[PDB]
RNA sequence: AAUUUCUACUCUUGUAGAUGUGAUAAGUGGAAUGCC
DNA sequence: CAGTACGCATTCCACTTATCACTAAAAGATCGGA
DNA sequence: TCCGATCTTTTAGTGATAAGTGGAATGCGTACTG
């Protein structure tokens, strides 16, 4: 019994504002005269250079600390084992008792606190453990106190230059502190240590013992490769791979080389590599024996253990020298080609290549390692030669026959047997190959050196020319090097000299792509202090003096002050608040108490004079300052708050772990009462009032009372500062006044604002200063963005411009149109304007130029900048309860919901379906364009430009650009669908990796981003014609979706976000629920095809209309069959004549028209293909002799010819109209079509365009989500838990829409 | 084609939508290169 | 003539998940001056 | 030798929180070997 309208104020959520600041009058000049701007820079860049020496001391006391690590790991190897093979609830709590054991154990080794290890060094460690998280890292205390690392006078001096200042590291302090601490952060050793590294360990010691166990033979191997490595030499392989050596392996160095163990070592380029532990897997693998297929039965891929947290990787394989300037690789390159050109190389390599022809090509061989590029490049396949040699050796000789394809992929072999074997016209190819290689190689001669880098032809000639000599390196790799076999020692001497010539030239490739590849050099901005220690980290009254920030209101326009630390002091600058009729600023006031749980006992019983007084005697102690009454502190209060455990009395843990509720009850009411009796006499809340809680019985969670109790202790108030007072203090220099500055606040603003512009309004509405539902935070931040340099081009007076759009506002004008079109209007046209031109010329309109627009104009100067973190929904708890609980039972109480579907791909991007209750579709259409240009057809020219670019060594640049472009307004659609319907959105699930690897091939990561944008918005939700006042506006917003914190604890559902399994939701019927049960994998040989052929029930043709009639069960072909078919019994195949009719607009297509691409060969190849299955298979009939006007059973005329022809292109023709799927991307008719007909008596074509139906493929897809939401929706209508279940199965799946279309 | 910032624009010295910032750590995917 | 899967390593680029702060007051260092 | 103002540096800590199965989910690259 709820409405849509009460899920708000829910749960609380904080957001972050951005302003530009804009300085007014002679602060600017202050600003520029005190330098606070390049003493901030050289502060920024003091802190870069500075972070890595406090990481360094981290580091050595992390690994000096797991040196002497000493524990078990058997209990947990036992607990992962129980749970993988149980997954029952109990074993997940002793998994997680047991994580949080190990957790704390190491924990212990970083407090000083285990048993095992002895006092003293213990001590030393808490010791040290104190002195990280404080500001002794800068006095050498923990440094000299660890005295291990050296710093020499420069870092001392560097270390000197943050004095006072070390609270500018208070983000680093607690960014370490996450690090050391062991409460399952994954960014935690502990967590890393048990969870992230230790199960990896365990599965591969199962999977070694499991492997040895089964071989026996390959210890041996493992240990002569352990030897040939060195590494581990104290130890024997089976003790590495056991539990007890987890006990090693937790340092830095330790995980390297055993990572290193897995992968091997390599020399530098060119050289040999030594087989790491799975190279040599891969190669019993290789062998194929029957050691290789039970080798292959089993699994064999040991997995590495992840790198340790705040350490470095330490590699023995190679590393290659990096350059660091243009110079140096430049001048390098430099002395490389005059080494080319003085030695004359080209006269040289001339001759080697015309020794050719000069001596016979039997004393040439090749080396057969690399003859594959030789076949791409002579021949047109790299298949070719190596086929055609195989067949030629055939001709001059079936296992002999095979002997040659035995024995050519391990010698050389000659020139002229290739020759032979493939024919003459070879000896040219590889003569005009050498003639463009040395035409290339003699063009980088001729080509000269450049002077820079920055434009980017200049890398295009230097990769130019550094291709003609890798091509040139390569070609002198063609011919093989040793003399084993029968070349010319002149030849092999020559080809061996001229190739060690040219060596570095691969290395220098390497180089050169290494430092070319780099980002090019920007300036961005930086924090911004003004020699203010803890600048904007509150806007309190007490504490505005040192923090320094404050806010004006001036007739709508909101201004920042910042009052600086006068000659090194601070100077007590106030405003008396004059009356609200004189002219003037409207000064804030802030009054916040932080957190009611958090400084409660700090500032009443965990004070070191109560502390102190209470470990002596328990005479209570009365506290006088800062408390207009004095406050009594008891014993049964001061151990409730200091129970020297982990639990406390009143905590909720104590009465889960025990179970005495009357104690609980009391201590609970003892603790609540002495809050109360601190909020009365504390001098900071002894004006607020309290009467708006409950009594003290009444409460039964602690928690719940802080979450009621912590709006109240938050308060803004506003007073009238006269202008006279802010002018003198801006003009002496003693406050810098800055305007909080967006566009919406310009001088021409009609319309609607930005959004954080209204949540910037809302908050100092009076509506909220009278009770909060939004809050203002601290840590503000002032940032510098300095001038970034580009060149000015803009439109200047008395010139025509083009606007972008045409005279209709639908359709867009393309780029390569765009620029010649404002070439023309601007009357500088550099090329003759095109046809297409002449045609869109009179159709487009033109504007003249006015206000002097700029391109680029906020990066043109320097700007100030201004981040402002919000907290909105302020009355509600931090954290929701049972949110998807609420909203089932919400769903239960409202039947009627309709639900709509979000699809992703490729081809279409999104699709929109809307559906009822009962099935009926609403509304569903395309939003590839958002009415405005379409933007695939720029975002896929965006991704082939970055993709083009990365390889050409150009600028990169980014995808999210065009992608949140699309992105928000697509955003705005459905949230704008969502409110209008009150619908349930539904999108499908998918496991990680695929996302993440379709993201791999195609540039469109929107499998994981809008879920990341839609959850973002869903949450929380504001409107901007929605008054502020009703639900949806700024005080009380929308509240949807579950607060997601991260994935591991994001569900199957979200409250009105719900996710269904990825299988079997695209390629479905609507009218009647058809997939095919088979895969093509089960039938490859011939009697397999003939099961397939049998597996159907009969095969009639019906005269009348020129439909074939096949009919399958499904108690035949169940090897075929995937063991998952569809509910119906009976399946009769309509195998419809290809007679063409109209569309429902009118226009001509064939009914059946299947399109399937044409692959020239089997690698996926070729063209599309406009392919008939009927006409086929009664070609095929009368090829074959079969007669079909008969109407009886044909299948037995199928099966009488037992050639293998007959029923694999039967068989073919099933698997082209059993198929679903009919696109085709090079004319755009992409459709689908269903071979079933339904009980009205219609098969399904998706070019029926009738609107109660799908339009097309993905829209078949959106409506298949649709329904599984709906079947979701029905699973809760007859559950009376309140939950879900845990996904649904596809069989499952399956059997519902055969019910419920059938 | 003007933006706290991005995206698409120009009846409009601006328009429509979106926008949690800062710091730190780990992981992932591509390009080139060798190597097995 | 296709069928069935494919190991590693160094440089660069981009991206994606996960964690912390959402602070005034207590505590301590300190500086001039007495 | 000592004191009080002043500026910088820690600190304090609540309840809430898993849960579970299957193979498509969408466009399709080489290369040794089936």
């Amino acid at each position: 019994m709820t409405q849509f309208e009460g899920f708000t104020n829910l749960y609380q959520v904080s957001k972050t504002l951005r302003f530009e600041l804009i300085p007014q009058g002679k602060t600017l000049k202050h600003i520029q005269e005190q330098g606070f701007i390049e003493e901030d820079k050289a502060r920024n860049d003091h802190y870069k250079e500075l972070k890595p020496i406090i990481d360094r001391i981290y580091k050595t006391y992390a690994d000096q600390c797991l040196q002497l690590v000493q524990l078990d790991w058997e209990n947990l190897s036992a607990a992962i084992d129980s749970y993988r093979k149980e997954k029952t609830e109990e074993t997940r709590n002793a998994l997680i008792e047991e994580q949080a054991t190990y957790r704390n154990a190491i924990h212990d080794y970083f407090i000083g606190r285990t048993d095992n290890l002895t006092d003293a060094i213990n001590k030393r460690h808490a010791e040290i453990y104190k002195g990280l998280f404080k500001a002794e890292l800068f006095n050498g205390k923990v440094l000299k106190q660890l005295g291990t690392v050296t710093t020499t006078e420069h870092e001392n001096a560097l270390l000197r230059s943050f004095d006072k200042f070390t609270t500018y590291f208070s983000g680093f302090y607690e960014n370490r502190k996450n690090v050391f601490s062991a409460e399952d952060i994954s960014t935690a050793i502990p967590h890393r240590i048990v969870q992230d590294n230790f199960p990896k360990f365990k599965e591969n010691c199962h999977i070694f013992t499991r492997l040895i166990t089964a071989v026996p033979s390959l210890r041996e191997h493992f240990e002569n490769v352990k030897k040939a490595i060195g590494i581990f030499v104290s130890t024997s392989i089976e003790e590495v791979f056991s539990f007890p050596f987890y006990n090693q392996l937790l340092t830095q160095t330790q995980i390297d080389l055993y990572n290193q163990l897995l992968g091997g070592i390599s020399r530098e380029a060119g050289t040999e590599k030594i087989k790491g532990l799975n190279e040599v897997l891969n190669l019993a693998i290789q062998k194929n024996d029957e050691t290789a297929h039970i080798i292959a039965s089993l699994p064999h891929r040991f997995i590495p253990l992840f790198k340790q947290i705040l350490s470095d990787r330490n590699t023995l394989s190679f590393i290659l020298e990096e350059f660091k300037s243009d110079e140096e690789v430049i001048q390098s390159f430099c002395k490389y080609k005059t080494l080319l050109r003085n030695e004359n190389v080209l006269e040289t390599a001339e001759a080697l290549f015309n020794e050719l022809n000069s001596i016979d090509l039997t004393h040439i061989f090749i080396s057969h390692k690399k003859l594959e590029t030789i076949s791409s490049a002579l021949c047109d396949h790299w298949d070719t030669l190596r086929n055609a040699l195989y067949e030629r050796r055939i001709s001059e000789l079936k296992s002999a026959k095979e002997k040659v394809q035995r024995s050519l992929k391990h010698e050389d072999i000659n020139l002229q047997e290739i020759i032979s074997a493939a024919g003459k016209e070879l000896s040219e190819a590889f003569k005009q190959k050498t003639s463009e290689i040395l035409s290339h190689a003699h063009a980088a001669l001729d080509q000269p050196l450049p002077t820079t880098l920055k434009k980017q032809e200049e890398k295009e000639i230097l990769k130019s020319q550094l291709d003609s000599l890798l091509g040139l390196y390569h070609l002198l790799d063609w011919f093989a090097v040793d003399e084993s076999n029968e070349v010319d020692p002149e030849f092999s001497a020559r080809l061996t000299g001229i190739k060690l010539e040219m060596e570095p030239s691969l290395s220098f490739y390497n180089k050169a792509r290494n430092y070319a590849t780099k980002k090019p050099y920007s300036v961005e901005k930086f924090k911004l202090n003004f020699q203010m220690p803890t600048l904007a980290s509150g806007w309190d009254v007490n504490k505005e003096k040192n923090n320094g920030a404050i806010l004006f209101v001036k007739n709508g326009l909101y201004y920042l002050g910042i009052m600086p630390k006068q000659k090194g002091r601070y100077k007590a600058l106030s405003f008396e608040p004059t009356e609200k009729t004189s002219e003037g600023f409207d000064k804030m006031y802030y009054d916040y108490f932080p957190d009611a749980a958090k400084m409660i006992p700090k500032c009443s019983t965990q004070l070191k004079a109560v502390t102190a007084h209470f470990q002596t005697h328990t005479t209570p102690i009365l506290l006088s300052n800062n408390f207009i009454e004095p406050l009594e502190i008891t014993k049964e209060i001061y151990d409730l708050n200091n129970p020297e455990k982990e639990p406390k009395k009143f905590q909720t843990a104590y009465a889960k772990k025990t179970g005495d509720q009357k104690g609980y009850r009391e201590a609970l009411c003892k603790w609540i009462d002495f809050t109360r009796d601190f909020l009365s006499k504390y001098t900071k809340t002894t004006s607020i009032d309290l009467s708006s809680l409950r009594p003290s019985s009444q409460y039964k969670d602690l928690g719940e009372y802080y979450a009621e109790l912590n709006p109240l202790l938050y308060h803004i108030s506003f007073q009238r500062i006269a202008e006279k007072e802010i002018m003198d203090a801006v003009e002496t220099g003693k406050l810098y006044l800055f305007q909080i500055y967006n566009k919406d606040f310009a001088k021409g603003h009609h319309g609607k604002p930005n959004l954080h512009t209204l949540y910037w309004t809302g908050l100092f509405s009076p509506e909220n200063l009278a009770k909060t539902s939004i809050k203002l935070n601290g840590q503000a931040e002032l940032f510098y963005r300095p001038k970034s340099r580009m060149k000015r081009m803009a439109h200047r007076l008395g010139e025509k411009m083009l606007n972008k759009k045409l005279k209709d506002q639908k359709t867009p004008i393309p780029d390569t149109l765009y620029q010649e079109l404002y070439d023309y209007v601007n009357h500088r046209l550099s090329h003759d304007l095109s046809d297409e031109a002449r045609a869109l010329l009179p159709n487009v309109i033109t504007k003249e130029v006015s206000h002097e627009i700029i391109k680029d104009r906020r990066f043109t100067s320097d700007k100030f900048f201004f981040h402002v973190p919000i907290t909105l929904n302020y009355q509600a708890a931090n954290s929701p309860s049972k949110f998807n609980q609420r909203v089932n039972a919400y769903l239960k109480e409202h039947p009627e919901t309709p639900i709509i579907g979000i699809d992703r791909g490729e081809r279409n991007l999104i699709y929109i379906t809307v559906i009822d209750s009962t099935g009926k579709i609403l509304e569903q259409r395309s939003l590839n364009t958002i009415q405005q240009f379409d933007y695939q057809k720029k975002l896929d020219n965006r991704e082939k430009e970055r993709v083009a670019a990365r390889q050409a060594w150009s600028v990169v640049g980014t995808i999210k650009d065009l992608k949140q472009g699309y992105l928000s307004q697509v955003i705005h659609e459905i949230v704008d669908l969502m409110i209008h319907y009150q619908a349930v959105v539904v999108l499908e699930n998918l496991n990680f990796g695929f996302k993440s690897k379709r993201t791999g091939i195609a540039e469109k990561a929107v499998y994981q981003q809008f879920e990341k944008m839609l959850i973002d918005k869903l949450n929380c939700l504001v409107l901007k014609d929605y008054p502020a006042e009703k639900v949806g506006g700024v005080l009380n917003p929308y509240q949807l979706t579950d607060q997601f914190t991260s994935f591991a604890k994001m569900g199957t559902q979200s409250g009105f976000l719900f996710y269904v399994p990825a299988p079997y939701t695209s390629k479905i019927d609507p009218l009647t629920g058809f997939v095919d049960p088979f895969v093509w994998k089960t039938i490859k040989n011939h009697e397999s095809r003939k099961h397939f052929l049998e597996g159907f029930d009969f095969l009639h043709y019906d005269v009348k209309t020129g439909d074939f009639i096949l009919h399958f069960k499904m108690n035949r072909n169940l090897s075929f069959q995937r063991g998952l078919p569809g509910f119906m019994p009976a399946w009769d195949i309509v195998f419809e004549k290809n007679e063409t009719q109209f569309d429902a607009k009118g226009t001509p297509f064939i009914a059946g028209k299947r399109i399937v691409p044409v692959i020239e060969n089997h690698r996926f190849t070729g063209r599309y293909r406009d392919l008939y299955p009927a006409n086929e298979l009664i070609a095929l009939l009368e090829e074959k002799g079969i007669v079909f006007r008969d109407g009886s059973n044909i299948l037995p005329k199928l099966l009488e010819n037992d050639d293998s022809h007959a029923i694999d292109t039967m068989v073919a023709l099933i698997r082209s109209v059993l198929q679903m799927r009919n696109s085709n991307a090079a004319t755009g008719e992409d459709y689908i079509n269903s071979p079933v007909r339904d009980l009205n008596g219609v098969c399904f074509d998706s070019r029926f365009q009738n609107p109660e139906w799908p339009m097309d493929a993905d829209a078949n897809g959106a409506y298949h989500i649709a329904l599984k939401g709906q079947l979701l929706l029905n699973h809760l209508k007859e559950s009376k838990d309140l939950k879900l279940q845990n996904g649904i199965s596809n069989q499952d799946w399956l059997a519902y829409i055969q019910e419920l279309r059938n």
